[PDB]
């Protein structure tokens, strides 16, 4: 017997589905039988994050083949796989570590989600879970404005390059994590503050709500970040949307809308290798050749809604097809909204 409406329900359902978690590490050909779920643990995930840096530190140093090897073989002691008929791949090149650096990130949310589930007896079922995620959950009426703005925002900002879906709103949630309002006050003050997507995977969304979205730790290998480690965002929803990984056999995905206190942006057309940043720039923005239309710009309790369509920039010599954002605190980000949306693939 559940008090909380039918979509937040539904909600909670698909973000702490245990089979998805076991799916996701099927996907990522994990060995279950040596490392099932319920032994996933942060410390061994951090070590192994520790030897992804030690392999990305072989590979620049020019480390002999066996030094390399051996490393990679530890990180295959760590977290056991099954590859079946082709070998595990040697970790020896920024992509193998990258992709092992990524699939490591996603690990340690689905830790994060079945430890939660696995925690601490007379409350409904949807709802005691619901209370895990420390999070303030409530849906958006379909016929308010506030829902026609974000609808018009995922309309519009739809990349012309992205053409392998197209985009449906199923729910709009409003979120308030729990002292994220707090925590977001300092930069309340800063200048510039936007409304943007940032796009996971669903076996994220536990972690992502209990515990804000998080930078990447050190231990983490410093290789793969177009701007370094901190927390990206974009002005086109499909560019955040390519990050929910949905495909034809779960095409429904989730999407966040954070308020990004941007400041005074640091403008960049290609990969910069600060972490650290200039004195009196608060984020980096990477500049893309397409730009959500300025013109059409909203102000919103004083937040900018960039939900123009996309046309050119201007901006020539770039690395970049859109606009991203990147903000190296986690202070700077305040949660607003959590889109269920529908995936129609071609
Ligand atoms: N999530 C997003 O919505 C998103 C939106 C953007 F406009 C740019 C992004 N870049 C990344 C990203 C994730 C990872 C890296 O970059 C580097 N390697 C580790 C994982 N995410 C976005």
């Amino acid at each position: 017997k559940s008090k909380l409406p039918k979509p937040v329900q539904d909600l909670i359902k698909m973000i702490f589905d245990v089979e998805s978690m076991k799916k996701a590490m099927v996907e990522y050909e994990i060995d279950l039988q040596k490392m099932p779920l319920g032994k996933l643990s942060k410390r061994q995930i951090q070590a192994a994050y520790s030897i992804l840096s030690e392999v990305q530190q072989a590979v620049s140093q020019g480390s002999s083949d066996s030094q390399i090897l051996d490393l990679s073989n530890r990180f295959y002691t760590l977290i056991p796989h099954d590859f079946g008929m082709k070998k595990p791949p040697l970790l020896n090149n920024a992509d193998s570590v990258q992709a092992k650096a990524e699939m490591l990130d996603n690990l340690l949310d689905i830790e994060v989600a079945y430890s939660l589930l696995r925690g601490g007896s007379s409350k409904d079922p949807i709802d005691v879970n619901y209370e895990k995620l420390k999070t303030d959950i409530k849906v958006v009426d379909r016929d308010s404005e506030e829902a026609e703005i974000i609808r018009k925002y995922v309309k519009n900002t739809h990349a012309t390059t992205h053409n392998a879906y197209d985009l449906e709103v199923i729910d709009i949630f409003k979120i308030e994590r729990e002292g994220e309002c707090q925590r977001y006050k300092p930069f309340k003050q800063l200048h510039n503050r936007r409304l943007l997507w940032h796009g996971s995977r669903t076996t994220n969304f536990a972690g992502i709500l209990s515990q804000g979205l998080r930078i990447a730790p050190p231990e983490a290998p410093v290789t793969g970040y177009m701007f370094g480690k901190g927390i990206y965002f974009a002005d086109m929803v499909s560019k955040s949307a390519n990050y929910c990984h949905t495909s034809q056999g779960d095409p429904i995905g989730l999407i966040l809308l954070g308020e990004v206190a941007l400041g005074n942006m640091y403008e960049l057309k290609h990969a910069s290798h600060i972490s650290k940043l200039p004195k009196g720039k608060h984020s980096v923005k990477g500049l893309g050749k397409t730009t959500p239309d300025p013109s059409a710009n909203i102000s919103l309790d004083g937040v900018d809604v960039p939900l123009g369509t996309g046309i050119s920039s201007g901006v020539n010599d770039t690395s970049l097809l859109y606009n991203e954002y990147i903000v190296y605190d986690i202070a700077q980000v305040n949660l607003k909204y959590l889109l269920k949306l529908k995936f129609n693939f071609k």
